[PDB]
């Protein structure tokens, strides 16, 4: 918690870099990446867009990695926020200084009580503007009780009262946050009175968190380099009268320029990974940005196939898209992967197809591959891959589960059973974008 008189910053001549700073931060290896390249995915006329950014490891082997692996990411906040919740600070040192958090530690019923100036050691030694922009959140909304500490702060008897009813937290604070979705320097700009001290938002905003990416390249067809595909987050708030919000680290990804330093970090995915026996079928389900994870695993199978003579069993891939003209991603890819006999067969489940009825993927499962499906993950140990949005996966999930029903003849109860040894056995395997 936070109080008057209890932290203060201390000016200082050591600092790490970035990525020495991430490490200490977050207690884990953080890896200095370099962007190579970015290419907008869908059509310009899309309402969308996902980008294919091309990340180079500098030869570090701690990015070391395997297709279904993901790369945890630290992007930067936009500076044009950072600077102005800076100017919004009312005791902040320039913002182009390196200094410290200290805290005054006092103790106990000793007797008189002992105060003591130490390092709160959150952050690394580091400029405030350095810590607004890669090492604090300032875009989530702030709590009913951030608000409630907010209200003691405002000199202006109006504001304070609008923030004491937020700070209740009930109908007013929803409302409110539901839409405006305001972030921290929009929050002192709608209450303007708030004295804001640069000690209360450098220790009680939360750490900025990496965002975590399905890599979409294999190691040996892209020696040093790490693909992501990612769908650009960007949203009207206000119903629309409000401003256009961006999501932190898609819109970093799409605003940073080749050789810019991309701090990341492999986090492997035991229960996301190829078999180990290549001639096992395998069924890839993956609408829309699900389909990253599977670009690894398709470009892995074309070099295992042209380059290391293997003969793994083909294949099948079940995609799903608004329209083909807009965002069907790496259609000739995948084209061609199929050509050289990585897939046996393509499926695209159109939802918004001119002239199409709308079609899921779940759709092309239970209407073209139920015998497929069951034959494969029942007779021939077989294993499906599901990646994608949450709600997705979850109907994918109970059409497989149909499946097993109907064609494998089993009770409701006895094919959730199957299914869920399936899982145990790891031969269904589920990479789902959280949020
Ligand atoms: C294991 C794992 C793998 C993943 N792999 C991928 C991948 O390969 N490709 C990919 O694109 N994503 C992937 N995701 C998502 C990714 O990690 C990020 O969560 C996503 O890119 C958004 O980050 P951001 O920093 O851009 O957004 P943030 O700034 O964090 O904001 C995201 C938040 O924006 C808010 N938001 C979005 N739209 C609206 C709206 N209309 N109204 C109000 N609020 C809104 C929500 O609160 C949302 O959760 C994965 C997630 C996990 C957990
Ligand atoms: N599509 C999603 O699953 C979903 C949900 C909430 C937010 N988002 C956001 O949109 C961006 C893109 O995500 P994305 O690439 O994963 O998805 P997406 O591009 O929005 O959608 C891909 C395909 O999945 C279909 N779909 C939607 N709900 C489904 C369900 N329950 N079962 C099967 N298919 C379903 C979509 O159809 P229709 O949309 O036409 O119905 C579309 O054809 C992200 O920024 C993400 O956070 C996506």
């Amino acid at each position: 918690s936070w109080k008057r008189n209890k932290f203060r910053l201390t000016y200082v001549a050591e600092a790490p870099d970035l990525t020495q700073g991430l490490s200490n931060v977050h207690k884990k290896r953080v890896s200095a990446a370099r962007l190579l390249s970015r290419q907008n995915l869908q059509s310009p006329k899309s309402s969308r867009s996902t980008i294919f950014v091309r990340l180079h490891t500098n030869g570090n082997q701690e990015l070391q990695y395997q297709p279904g692996d993901h790369l945890g990411v630290f992007p930067g906040n936009h500076e044009d926020l950072v600077n102005a919740l800076i100017e919004r600070l009312e005791d902040a040192p320039p913002a182009n200084h390196v200094v410290k958090v200290e805290m005054l530690e006092e103790r106990n019923t000793a007797l008189g009580v002992i105060s003591n100036w130490k390092d709160e050691s959150r952050l690394p030694p580091c400029t405030i503007f350095q810590a607004f922009k890669y090492y604090l959140d300032i875009t989530t909304p702030p709590t009913p009780l951030q608000l409630q500490q907010f209200a003691s702060l405002a000199t202006n008897e109006k504001e304070k009262q609008r923030l004491l009813v937020l700070s209740k937290g009930l109908q007013e604070y929803e409302e409110w946050k539901w839409g405006k979705n305001p972030t921290m320097v929009e929050v002192l700009e709608e209450f303007p009175s708030i004295q804001m001290p640069a000690t209360l938002l450098l220790t009680q905003l939360s750490l900025l968190q990496p965002r975590y990416y399905s890599i979409s390249s294999s190691p040996d067809m892209y020696p040093d380099e790490v693909h992501l595909t990612v769908a650009i987050v960007s949203y009207h708030t206000r119903d629309g009268e409000g401003p256009v919000h961006h999501g932190v680290c898609s819109s970093w990804l799409n605003r940073i320029q080749a050789d810019d330093v991309v701090p990341c970090f492999v986090r492997g995915a035991p229960s996301f990974h190829l078999p180990r026996n290549p001639q096992v079928p395998c069924i890839l389900v993956g609408p829309g940005t699900g389909i990253a994870p599977f670009r690894s695993f398709w470009q892995q199978r074309q070099f295992d196939i042209q380059h290391k003579g293997m003969n793994p069993c083909p294949m099948v891939l079940v995609f799903g898209c608004r329209q083909s003209k807009i965002d069907h991603i790496y259609r000739e890819e995948t084209l061609q992967a199929k050509n050289k006999g990585v897939f046996r067969e393509l499926y695209t489940a159109y939802s918004r197809e001119p002239d199409r009825p709308k079609k899921y993927v779940q759709d092309v499962l239970q209407e073209q591959l139920a015998e497929s499906v069951y034959r494969a993950l029942k007779e021939q140990g077989g294993h499906i891959y599901v990646c994608g949005d949450v709600t997705m996966a979850a109907d994918v999930l109970k059409a497989i589960q149909r499946i097993m029903t109907q064609q494998g003849k089993l009770s409701e109860e006895d094919a959730g059973v199957f299914i869920s040894r399936l899982r145990d056995d790891n031969r269904y395997h589920e990479d789902i974008f959280g949020v």
